[PDB]
């Protein structure tokens, strides 16, 4: 994975928005609340 939880804490690079199940991306699945973003979130 790349960021959240399921990896460590960290981040995602360029301000991206990761996802519920850790991945980064910049679309709903990746940043909306009610898909449960986990960081750099949008809404």
């Amino acid at each position: 994975e790349q960021c959240g939880r399921q990896a460590g804490g960290k981040l995602c690079p360029n301000n991206l928005c990761c996802s519920q199940w850790g991945w980064c991306g910049s679309t709903d699945e990746y940043c909306s609340p009610d898909h449960n973003c986990q960081s750099n979130c949008k809404d």
